[PDB]
């Protein structure tokens, strides 16, 4: 399929969208690989078993990654420019959690700018991240084929 | 292999550290994989060649991932609790850029709270990200063996 954006003129204050992701081993490994954060509580099950969490946990900033993809692919979607992001990390995310990013349009501002609430909840409905984004929303309507990745093999 | 943290009592206001990374094709693909942001300006060279950028560009939030690793592995390092992060995306990051994360201790506050400047610069010394982290620095000295990444093959 193709992904259609929601340009500035069509956005409304209060408009919401959601973006969901499971927290699997592969997510922990991919985020470590691209961040360089090889702390063993995210990677080494034997190590994590010795910690207070008893199992591996996700990097806090994995939620910033998910938020950015929600904004870029769902609301407003293709053509958006990222100007800023604030994150508050409220609760840890554990291996085997499922996260839901909730976006909400808070304000429409000059120069096609939008303030977007960016919240993340886990499978129990508890908020794990709170924050807000500043973006420049797309001026024109757009339909874009997202790129398919090559196969990525781990282990 | 081994990494020592820098506990709250060891930190001093003005203390700096750095964390560097080159922006390779693999980084674009892995970040897209873990985030879900597969917009083609990040992944498809033929497409990006048709844009103003003339080449692929990195996801803005890739700098957020690198900052988070710098805090978690270099300063204060293992044991740090990530409470908050602000990011202002001041300049696009391109394929083939070298990024330098600069961390600076701005303030030490009660209950092990630290305010940290988190700036990111490209190869030409232009600032590409500005922001500040709020953390709880570790109370005790820890030495940790970082985990190995599993092997990751792409394509």
């Amino acid at each position: 399929s193709q992904v259609q954006n929601i340009p500035y003129a069509e956005l409304e204050v209060g408009q919401k969208a959601e973006y969901t992701s499971s927290i699997a081993e592969r997510d922990l490994q991919l985020f470590a690989a691209v961040s360089g954060d090889r702390n063993p509580v995210h990677l080494d099950a034997a190590y994590a078993a010795t910690t207070q969490f008893k199992e591996r946990i996700a990097h806090g900033m994995l939620s910033g990654a998910l938020i950015s993809a929600a904004i870029a692919t769902v609301l407003p979607g293709p053509g958006t420019i990222y100007l800023g992001q604030t994150l508050r990390f409220t609760r840890p995310v554990k291996l085997g959690d499922d996260l839901k990013v909730e976006l909400e349009v808070l304000e429409k501002l000059p120069k096609n700018r939008v303030r977007m609430a960016t919240r993340v909840f886990n499978q129990a409905g508890k908020q794990v991240v709170d924050g807000e984004a500043e973006i420049m929303a797309p001026e024109e309507k757009l339909s874009v084929e997202l790129a398919e990745l090559p196969p990525i093999s781990i282990g």
